[PDB]
């Protein structure tokens, strides 16, 4: 019933669009799509709360965490909304996502339509970096390419 | 109050910025913000049903209609939920917006956020054109700008 998706845009070679599906508002998140112009390896992957509000805007925003939970993985209890973990690039640099999470939803007060889907410069180290930056982001550092998660046809 | 905003982007020189808040879940939507790039005159101004599922669209798809109405004016009762008329730029290109509306919604089934603000080519001639298109978009044209409706801080 409920689909969704996020173009992935940015001030540089990074590109892409990720699908949002959810046949049941108990159900999980099929996530599946492709992004192109990464460097290979791991890259955050991350619904931050809010839309753009200004025009090239280079800041990722706050993390999508309504219930105050420290930075994780997706399958950690211990985890924020939206923390989706990381996409993996290939030597060519594509990274063809294909996932499920039971934790963000497209309806509800979780909902992440309207909320801005980001991937990170850096890999996700999941909460498990060792510093008190990797309980709050992951150091996945700078958001390469964004897009507000809109309705899909 | 719930807020929202749409960062209109385009491939030519027309960009802006709306925002829109709702003191009242059952109250009107005020729509401020700015448009520049434009040519003198009215540009049709309209929310479509679906976020870009393609990087670079040019198409503005289906109007946002879940009441199956024809197409009208913002104070026609026989429209859209998406038909918030026309927006004027001045002879310097730029449109200052200040509307208010109570027949689109930022919560509820028929939220707009995560739609689509669309800025387009021209005049909406408000269903009283004359001809078949006149009652499906107005005759506005071409999108010129385009953002989807996100949740803003």
């Amino acid at each position: 019933a409920t689909k969704a998706v996020a173009v992935l845009k940015g001030d540089g070679p990074v590109q892409g669009i990720i699908n949002f599906e959810q046949k049941e508002s108990n159900g999980p998140v099929k996530v599946w799509g492709s992004i192109k112009g990464l460097t290979e390896g791991l890259h955050g992957f991350h619904v931050h709360e809010f839309g753009d509000n200004t025009a090239g805007a280079t800041s990722a925003g706050p993390h999508f965490n309504p219930l105050s939970r420290k930075h994780g993985g997706p399958k950690d209890e211990e985890r924020h909304v939206g923390d989706l973990g990381n996409v993996t690039a290939d030597k060519d640099g594509v990274a063809d996502v294909s996932i499920e999470d039971s934790v963000i939803s497209l309806s509800g007060d979780h909902a992440i339509i309207g909320r801005t889907l980001v991937v990170h410069e850096k890999a996700d180290d999941l909460g498990k970096g060792g510093n008190e930056e990797s309980t709050k982001t992951g150091n996945a550092g700078s958001r390469l390419a964004a897009g507000v998660i809109g309705i899909a046809q």
